[PDB]
C-alpha cells in the first residue's frame, strides 16, 4: 500500500559514528564513512511485497532483493553477514530482524518508514539507535 | 636527490601486519588494504622543502614540510602527530613522530630513492610496512 519505489537522497544523519562506535569499527574507518557516507543516494524499486534497495556512496555500494515475510541474506553495516527477516509493523513501517551468519556482536535491525513522502531509516546496535532520513530526487 | 614527480605504487608489504600493531580491527584492516592499493603520490620539492599528496579514492592526504623543522601531520590510521623529518643518507629522509594525543605504538616513516623508485617505509613498535612507488 505505501510505495517507497524512486530514488532519495539523504538529507539528514544522526548518530552513524555513535552506531558504528557500538558496532567496534576502528576511528580509521569511520572517519572516512562518516564523510562518504555523508551523502547516499538510494533506489528502491517495489512490486507490493517484492522490493530491491541499492544503497550508494563512493566507498560503498549495497544491493539487497527481498520479499517481506521471507528471510533473505545481507550484511550488517560494518559488513558482517546477517540472516535477515524484514515485516510489515505498520501501513508505512517495514522492520528487520537481522542475526548474524558467524560469530557474536552486537543485536542488529534497520526499519523503513515513508512519513509525509520522506523515508526514515533506523539502525540499531544494542541500545545505540542511528536515524537517516532520506527525500525523494 | 629529486623525489618531485608523480608516482604510482606497484607493492606493498606487510600493510595488514601494520595497521593490527595500530589497533586496528580485522574488518577495518580489509576495507582498507583495499582502499590503499593503489595510491597516486604527488611530490614536489624545493631543496629541503616537500610538499606530499597521496590519493587514494576514499582519502587524499598532503603534508608540506621542510627537513629538519617540525610539523604536524597524521599516521596511517588517522592519528594527530607532531613529526620531524630528517636526512638518513643522500637519497633517505626518516622522519620521527609522537602522538598529541593518547597513547600508542612508536611510529615512524622513511621515503627513499632508490634506483629511481621511492621506497615508502611505516614502523609501528617492531613491524615494517614497505611500499614500493615507481614515476607514473
Ligand atoms: C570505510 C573505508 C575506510 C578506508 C580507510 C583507508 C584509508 C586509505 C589508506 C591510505 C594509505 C596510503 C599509504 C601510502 O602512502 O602508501
Ligand atoms: C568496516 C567498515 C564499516 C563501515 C561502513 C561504511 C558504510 C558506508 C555507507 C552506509 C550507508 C548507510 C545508509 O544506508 O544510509
Amino acid at each position: 500500500m505505501p510505495n517507497f519505489a524512486g530514488t532519495w537522497k539523504m538529507r539528514s544523519s544522526e548518530n552513524f559514528d555513535e552506531l558504528l562506535k557500538a558496532l567496534g569499527v576502528n576511528a580509521m574507518c569511520r572517519k572516512v564513512a562518516v564523510a562518504a557516507a555523508s551523502k547516499p543516494h538510494v533506489e528502491i524499486r517495489q512490486d507490493g511485497d517484492q522490493f530491491y534497495i541499492k544503497t550508494s556512496t563512493t566507498v560503498r555500494t549495497t544491493e539487497i532483493n527481498f520479499k517481506v515475510g521471507e528471510g533473505f541474506e545481507e550484511e550488517t553495516v560494518d559488513g558482517r553477514k546477517c540472516r535477515s527477516l524484514a515485516t510489515w509493523e505498520n501501513e508505512n513501517k517495514i522492520h528487520c530482524t537481522q542475526t548474524l551468519l558467524e560469530g557474536d556482536g552486537p543485536k542488529t535491525y534497520w526499519t523503513r518508514e515513508l512519513a509525509n513522502d520522506e523515508l526514515i531509516l533506523t539502525f540499531g546496535a544494542d541500545d545505540v539507535v542511528c536515524t537517516r532520513i532520506y527525500v525523494r530526487e
